[PDB]
């Protein structure tokens, strides 16, 4: 009886978005029941590509909890191989606040309509549980929002000016990244970025597809200006957040106290630890790069904040580690280790999404490949920075969460929106898969509802 | 966990999602979802994925096909989702989907091809080469040929009340008219796509049969609704039983010449049957002096010798006929009625069913509105007594069984808003072995058959 397996897992609620299913759901891992779900198209969102999410601390998640889940829109419908005849996809890019009340989900608000900012990639909660960030890699905008007031705390645009305007060499041969703090342009203090407004490229750079833009496979109005912002992850000690830009392979560290970028960490192995940021106007900063060696994927801080990880991808596939023990000065954060493996020397697998154990001693990293190679989970020693093991799971692996007692990693794989999908559970003492639960979802995320701010240190806050 | 799934065997579960808009296949041997499809990705803007049946495949893991249909229109507005949509998609599609060992492929929309948009139960024929679909807003059913995607037969069923007052329109009886339909558009197409033909604006929801007489359902032909629900097949061949929920009748059709032959009356205390009189080359009538209670699901046992029909709401019971005479459905007589004092209220309703392959037991869901736990009744199908009731979860729907007869698999659906899942029950102990998570509002579920014999225990002989 599976109840014996569920009794081991504990009282934890898994949230998942469905990508092309258009759903979001919560599953009680102590009983195997789905507690509630919501289907975006029921509400008249005609292109509900439910993408990323983060949940806030709830002292008792079974009585109620809240979360943010966002969507993509426009031509993002057409890039996963589904033979649809749709000609006019919905504009999408919604950011929804959803509250579970102990019985059902309630769609509380559409923060993208309220604020004017439609952003479609990672959603992260702040370490205090009272705000959240959302980034978008077609618009290259991110923003932090106050949850209670459903308002914008700050929003920034990041732009690339390539050294070589040749699309194939626009990143390799370097460029200048310009960071601008945005101000609302419409009545009510609203921004003008709903739906597809602001997209530099007509659809996202898909998993494993960062070089598709330079290889001429993605259309858009400002192709050589894209940086592909992906997430803003938070130092659990406070003060700093890290904005990942996939194409230049940089993590820009912002000071959340005065909302300014302070240094840019450079992913690639062999490249400097960081580059400086120069303030050039009241609201504008720049970073200059003489070259870009490789794009990058996901970033994260360890639970104590003293390590920061950034995954180089495609041209290099490795885990880059900085010593971030100096909380006072991120200009002093230096590369300390790089995890590499002879099996990672091809274009794939990419070192992808991560989750640390609460004690910080191990980090679990998904290994992504295109069809048909089985995707998996790498287990890394987060003290000596060594690969310990790799386990195969299934096609199209995405994110990992962990139960807050440290005992089980929970991941999702998503079938490239058309083949096998599921929720995988891994025991962190044996590092073996306990098994798979069925899942109708193309999830690119998953979160376990936290009870406390200390749980956010191992949630969709410190890492993606 | 591997221990858990290993017990079940290599059986694939298909589910539709209702308000999720999806259909999915789950491999019960590993826990993996093999493939899913989201209707709205194809431009179906109101994909209320409702009912389904799968056809026998020699190796489901390499490929199989099934039909899944949808509802549409204001059916979006009746499960308490606070949507601001004003113009819901027309829906009422009938999709043929093929798994190819990797993914689902949307093959065709048989509603667009034929012009018959029908949104309630889908049943495979016993030989696996055709399927029926009924609709309880339009009160039409049709049997289709799979290979040519064409209509074999189509009927309309209508009510003429004795008492035109809507509260009395069924209680005081009426005449049920059955008419063979013919296509009205060029190219042999019917004119029933979308909401065309709806006598009421949305379906009578689970447990909600008396909502129409209670004035809770808009539409232009309220007092003429019978709420056809499904066409289930005698596994011995020849006969099919069309259930009409509001008169509480199961009309038996001869598939050979497509005529109705006898009408079984569900209610306890009522005759076994009423005769069906021919009044024109394409028209038959059944006259009822009263309707005692509405009815729900119907089914034949695997050997065809028993037929069940669930009375609901005014009576909640399992009516059982002796159908052992295959030659003559006018000899089919009431032989037993399964009752329990705990079913004396309006709820629970005795609902969907599955029999064990050897015909020894039948599992019957027990439906209630929120917040009462819904469950499974286990019934001894030799002496027609209730053995056990087990509580599962809110809003229980259908049941399937693995073809080796070892596990009943069911779904519960949260009223489209609260808890849902897949439940697996061991048929030796009659205990629940586990719940698996499911993002679904499913009103159906099927395990992909390998043979025609498997259809005796699938979405063919019963709902
Ligand atoms: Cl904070
Ligand atoms: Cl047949
Ligand atoms: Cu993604
Ligand atoms: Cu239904």
């Amino acid at each position: 009886k599976i109840e014996e397996f569920y009794a081991q897992f504990g009282k934890y609620i898994l949230l998942v978005p469905g990508k092309f299913t258009g759903t979001v759901a919560a599953h009680d891992l102590s009983t195997g029941r789905t507690l509630a779900w919501l289907a975006g198209w029921n509400y008249g969102d005609t292109n509900p590509i439910m993408h990323h999410m983060a949940a806030f601390p709830s002292p008792d998640p079974y009585k109620g909890f809240e979360f943010i889940v966002n969507t993509q829109g426009g031509k993002n419908l057409f890039i996963y191989g589904i033979p649809t005849t749709v000609k006019e996809p919905g504009e999408g890019f919604n950011i929804y606040r959803v509250r579970y009340d102990g019985t059902k989900f309630n769609l509380v608000s559409n923060i993208a309509e309220k604020t004017g900012l439609g952003l479609g990639v990672h959603v992260t909660a702040t370490p205090d549980g009272k705000g959240f960030a959302v980034a978008d890699g077609q618009k290259d905008i991110f923003a932090e929002f106050d949850l209670a007031t459903e308002s914008v705390r700050t929003a920034f645009l990041v732009d690339w000016k390539p050294n070589n305007s040749d699309l194939k060499r626009a990143w390799l041969e370097g460029g200048t990244m310009t960071i601008t703090r945005l101000k609302p342009t419409l009545p009510g203090g609203k921004y003008d970025y709903t739906g597809t407004k602001g997209c530099k490229i007509d659809w996202e750079l898909v998993p494993g597809g960062e070089l598709f833009l330079e290889e001429g496979k993605v259309t858009g109005t400002r192709q050589t200006n894209v940086v592909a912002l992906d997430a803003f992850v938070y130092d659990p000690r406070g003060r700093w957040g890290a904005l990942s830009a996939r194409l230049p392979g940089v993590a820009i560290i912002f000071d959340r106290q005065d909302w300014e970028p302070v240094v840019a960490l450079v992913g690639a192995k062999g490249e400097p630890s960081s580059l400086p940021v120069k303030k050039v106007a009241s609201d504008t900063w720049e970073i200059k790069m003489d070259k870009v060696v490789t794009p990058a994927h996901q970033a994260g801080f360890s639970p104590d904040g003293k390590n920061f990880l950034f995954m180089n991808g495609v041209r290099q596939n490795n885990i880059m580690v900085w010593d971030t023990s100096n909380h006072a000065d991120p200009t002093k954060w230096t590369k300390k280790a790089v995890v590499e493996d002879p099996g990672w020397r091809g274009s794939y697998p990419n070192t992808f999404h991560m989750v640390f154990t609460p004690d910080g001693r191990k980090v679990y990293v998904t290994l992504w490949w295109p069809s048909p190679t089985p995707n998996g989970i790498a287990v890394v020693d987060a003290r000596n920075w060594k690969l310990l093991k790799s386990v195969d799971i299934g096609p199209d692996m995405h994110t990992l969460a962990i139960t807050y007692d440290g005992k089980y990693v929970v991941g999702v794989f998503s079938g490239y929106q058309k083949t096998a999908s599921g929720i995988v559970i891994m025991d962190t003492k044996s590092d073996e898969v306990v098994g798979i639960l069925p899942s109708v979802g193309g999830h690119h995320d998953c979160v376990i509802v936290p009870k406390t701010v200390e749980d956010l240190r191992c949630s969709r806050c410190t890492t993606t």
